[PDB]
Parts: structure tokens; C-alpha cells; sequence
């Protein structure tokens, strides 16, 4: 009867219950409490693409799974205690379950791609898009983490920083857009260059506000090669400002939560390298590239301000 | 206008990525490759192929896919298990850090995925292969999710033998079925599906892995990890059934210590030895599974194969 139960088990598909499904979904469901704005960007873009609502909703579900899962992983990789003022998933469910659940969701997302179309040519394209951007997202993340964890072995320049962003942040943006463009039953030049720009603006502003809001500035504690930090390191290098250059490095290397020390790094950025003003300006120019796109080379606005 | 011009160029092109960038993020992965077994996993594929007859070009690609998935799963697994060693060498996360190791492992899941396109140009087949890839990776993560949940939230859920076996069908069964199913789908030919057989192989493999981790010690790292192993699942249900309250609680207590103390680990092992007879039970359960194949004279499960089964511990 032992052998009989084994026969039954190996001839059936692996058993999995809704109760099991809920257990593994816990770390994921916790971050859901943190979507209205990203859905808006998708609805807006769909005016140019025109996917039928149902197909649109699946793209949205795919994009929500990747977004949320990648943030669960990112918070573990950044040792972040909070995400939108709430305790991070891994601190509640543990790093092990959270890594597994986030990765599980990548593949659930991958499965939804199959429900976008039954046309084999188009399907293959969609998987190829998914695959390529997840690959880019990972390269970008990998390089960002490498710079941070091997500091001070490599100090990126602005150009290296911008390529890392095109991979990382650009991956998620282009994935949503490229899927939508491949599905369009319609719509002008591709909006990829435009979504790339949005992604870059999004990341620099994210780096900028992390330091500006403090002026918690968790990016400092993390040791991240942020856009303002990249500017300051290369500024001090260039001007031969040895002590300042080394002091930025020292603070980043402390992995500090000390408010006083964080403020000091901010003092260097405000008074010595003027990196926060330089970033504010850099962002404004990226944005004016669109505000001033009268001939619609990028455009097919409100979203670019609430990015 | 030079900035705009550079920005315009940057955004109208694919993201820049160098071979140098590629080597820096491959560190955690290149490191686990320095571990053996590759030959043995290849040996199983080779033997299975005597049935499937995939051309060597294709078989090579199937093997690259499975190897990437295998090694990446292990990198993640060692982080999830807080493992300090793997095949006698330091785990990657301890060298390059957990952050880089998670990213790299996940990166390789997608490289493995990308490779599936190199198996065929036939779109219906392509669709079938990716579906197989997607399904078993979903199964693998479900199984791993349960194994980890049971362990990290113990005693919230004490799995029974049946729950354990289902978890294994999903987790270890996932990787064994992935390889086999890809091959069955690519076969140009050859008898009943080998899925039941490959599930049994995954099950013998897992319970034997659990078994040997304790028997070899009798470093029993599974005890330090607090894993709900086959012998541990038997012990916990055996003691509850027989009303051995103190022994049932002490097993849970030792698991929850996450201890490396050798005497404490030996104490737990000897409890399973003389008190619950979990080592004997497991050993016999393994032999019974193996006998289901060795006594498969009607080739119900079966299509060098037995050789594998005996050196299964080295895949
Ligand atoms: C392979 C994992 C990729 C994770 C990418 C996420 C990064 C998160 C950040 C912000 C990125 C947000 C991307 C939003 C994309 C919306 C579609 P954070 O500030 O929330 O930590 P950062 O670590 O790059 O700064
Ligand atoms: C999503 C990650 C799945 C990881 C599955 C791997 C588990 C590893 C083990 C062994 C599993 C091996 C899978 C079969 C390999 C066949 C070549 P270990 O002993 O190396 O830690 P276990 O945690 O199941 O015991
Ligand atoms: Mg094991």
C-alpha cells in the first residue's frame, strides 16, 4: 500500500492547494498595501496604442507583478527597513520567503504573457520583449549593486551612470511600452525614446529627492552611487579636492544611519560641489526636452510632473 | 545643446552594456561553477537521450539551459538556507554578498530562458518548450516556498509525510521534470512518457539527500538549518502519534536553535536513531522506492540507468 500511494503520486501532477497558494503569496500581498499613477500612465499611453480593455488589463497585471516583485528583491538587496513609510516585507516574512515569493511572481508574470494572444508569431515577440527587458533590468541592477558593494574600487562617471539607468530603470519602462506597441491594432513613431527619457528623469529625480527631502536620506546609509554622488565624486576629483573626495567616500563607506553624519555629506554637496543644484538643473533640462518638443519628435505632461 | 544631443543619442539607442560589465556581474555564478557534478547531470541526460534521440547540437543547448537553472537555483537556495559551504567551498553570497548573488542568480534564470529560442524555429514547438520552462519553474518555486515556510515559521505547521512528498513533487520534481519534459517535447521519434519515472527519481534523490545529511554525520547542516527533512517529518509525527510529548518538543527546540553545536546535532540524530526509529524508517522507505524501479520488470516506469540510481547522490 506504500507502493500504491507512491504510484498515484508520481502519475499525477504535483499537488498544490489554494491554501498553499496563499501561504506563498504573503510577502507579495504585504507590498500591495503600498498603483493608481502607473495605471494612469498606461491608460494615457493606450490612447496611442488602443489595445482593447481586456488585453490592456493583462498588460497592467504583468507590469504590476514585475514592479512589485522587483521592489521586494530590491529592498532585500538594499537592506531597506521601510518602503513607503511601511515595514519592508523581508523584515516580516524573512529574507528567504521574500526572495522566493518575488521570484515566484516573476514567473507568474511570465505566464500571463501567454494570455495576451494566441497568435504564435506575436506570442514569441511578446516573450522576447519580456525576456530582453528583464535581462536589461538585471544587468542594470547588477552594475548598480556592484558599484555600491565594491566602492571605492570603481567610481562611475555620469556617462557610466546614465548607461546603468538605461538598463535598470529603462528596462521596466520599455517593457510596459514595448508590449503595448507590439499589441497595438493601430500610431506614429515609436514612443521608446520617450519612455527611456521618462525612466531617466524618474531615476535622477528619485536620487535627487532622497537627498533633498532630508535636507531620511536612506541612499546615504545604503552607500549608493546616486546621480548627485556621482557628480560630487567626479567634481572633487577634477578640481583636485582630495580631502573632500575622500570624505564623500568615507561617509558612503560608513553605511551610516547617523543623522549628523548624513547632514555633513549633504553640506559637502550643497557648499563644495553644488551637486544638488547641479542635479535640479539636469532634471529640469531633461524635462524641458519634452516641454519644448513642439514638432513632436518625442511626444506622440502632467505625468512627467508626478513621475 | 551638447547635453540634449548626448541625451538624444542615449535614448534612441539600445542600452549600452559591455563584456566588462558582463564579467563583473557574473562573479557569483563563475564561482559556483568551480563545483563538480556537471559530468553526472550530463550522464543522466545522455542516458535519457538513448530514448529521446535529440541531435547533439540540440542536446547541448538543453544541457546549457538546465545547467544555468541548476546552478542559479543553488545560489538562491544557499542564501535562503544561510549555507556557508557548498561541495566543500565557501558559498557565493559570503564572498560577493547576498545582494550581488541574488541579482546574478536571477539574471541567469532569464539567460536560461533566452536560450530556449535556440532550440527550434518551429513556433508551435517553441511555444510548447517555454510553457514547459514556465510551468516547472512555477512548480519549483511553489515547492521551495513551502519548504522554507515550514522551516522559518515552525511550529506553525508540522507537515505530515504526505505534505512533504507533495512539496518534493513540486520542488525537486520541478527540476527533474523540466529536463525530461524538454527532451520529450524535442524528441524526433519510443514508449510511454518517462514523467512518472523522473518524479520517482526526484523523490529518491531528495529523501536520500535528507537521509545522508544525517547518516554521514552519525556536518548535518540540515539540522542547523532547521529543515523539515523526511526523517524529521517522520520523527515529529511519530512522537505526536505515540504521545512522546517531551521528545516531540525537544526535536522542535533543537531545530529552532539553528545550532552548529556538534553534540546537540548528534543528540537529535540519536533521538531519531533509537527513539523514533526515523533513520531506519527512512532507509527502508528509500529502498522501497528504489525497488519500485529495480523490480519494474514490465518496464512500467522504466523505458546505465540503475548505475545512476546508485550514484544519484552525486548529481
Ligand atoms: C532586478 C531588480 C530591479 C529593482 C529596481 C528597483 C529599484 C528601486 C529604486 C527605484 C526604482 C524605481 C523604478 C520604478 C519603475 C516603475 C515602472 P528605490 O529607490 O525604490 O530603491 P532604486 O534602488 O533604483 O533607487
Ligand atoms: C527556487 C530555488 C529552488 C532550489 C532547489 C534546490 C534545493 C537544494 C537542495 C537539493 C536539491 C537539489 C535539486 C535536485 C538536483 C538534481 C541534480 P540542497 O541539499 O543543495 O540545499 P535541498 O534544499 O532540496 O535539500
Ligand atoms: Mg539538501
Amino acid at each position: 500500500k506504500m507502493e500504491a500511494k507512491i504510484d498515484e503520486l508520481i502519475n499525477n501532477d504535483p499537488v498544490w492547494s489554494s491554501q498553499n497558494e496563499s501561504l506563498i503569496s504573503k510577502p507579495y500581498n504585504h507590498i500591495l498595501l503600498k498603483k493608481n499613477f502607473r495605471l494612469n500612465l498606461i491608460v494615457q499611453i493606450n490612447r496611442v496604442m488602443n489595445l482593447p480593455k481586456d488585453q490592456l488589463a493583462i498588460v497592467s497585471q504583468i507590469v504590476e507583478l514585475l514592479h512589485n516583485s522587483s521592489l521586494l528583491i530590491d529592498d532585500i538587496e538594499d537592506n531597506a527597513p521601510l518602503r513607503r513609510g511601511q515595514t519592508t516585507s523581508h523584515l516580516i516574512f524573512g529574507v528567504p520567503s521574500t526572495i522566493n515569493t518575488a521570484n515566484y511572481m516573476y514567473f507568474r508574470a511570465m505566464q500571463l504573457v501567454s494570455q495576451l494572444t494566441t497568435k504564435e508569431p506575436l506570442y514569441h515577440n511578446l516573450i522576447t520583449i519580456f525576456n530582453e527587458e528583464l535581462i536589461n533590468l538585471h544587468r542594470g541592477q547588477g552594475l548598480d549593486i556592484y558599484w555600491r558593494d565594491f566602492l571605492p574600487e570603481i567610481i562611475p562617471t555620469q556617462e557610466m551612470y546614465l548607461n546603468m539607468v538605461m538598463n535598470k530603470t529603462g528596462g521596466l519602462f520599455r517593457l510596459t511600452l514595448r508590449l503595448m506597441e507590439a499589441l497595438s491594432p493601430s500610431h506614429g513613431h515609436s514612443l521608446v525614446p520617450f519612455i527611456n527619457l521618462l525612466g531617466i528623469i524618474y531615476q535622477i529625480r528619485d536620487d535627487y529627492l532622497n537627498l533633498k527631502d532630508f535636507q531620511f536620506a536612506e541612499d546615504i546609509t545604503e552607500g549608493k552611487l546616486s546621480f548627485p554622488i556621482v557628480h560630487a565624486l567626479n567634481f572633487t576629483k577634477t578640481k583636485g579636492q582630495t580631502e573632500q573626495h575622500n570624505e564623500i567616500l568615507r561617509i558612503l563607506l560608513l553605511r551610516t544611519s547617523d543623522k549628523d553624519i548624513k547632514l555633513k555629506l549633504i553640506q559637502i554637496l550643497e557648499f563644495d560641489t553644488n551637486s544638488l543644484a547641479y542635479t535640479k538643473n539636469f532634471i529640469n533640462q531633461l524635462v524641458n526636452m519634452i516641454k519644448n518638443d513642439n514638432e513632436n519628435k518625442y511626444l506622440p505632461l502632467y505625468i512627467i510632473d508626478h513621475l
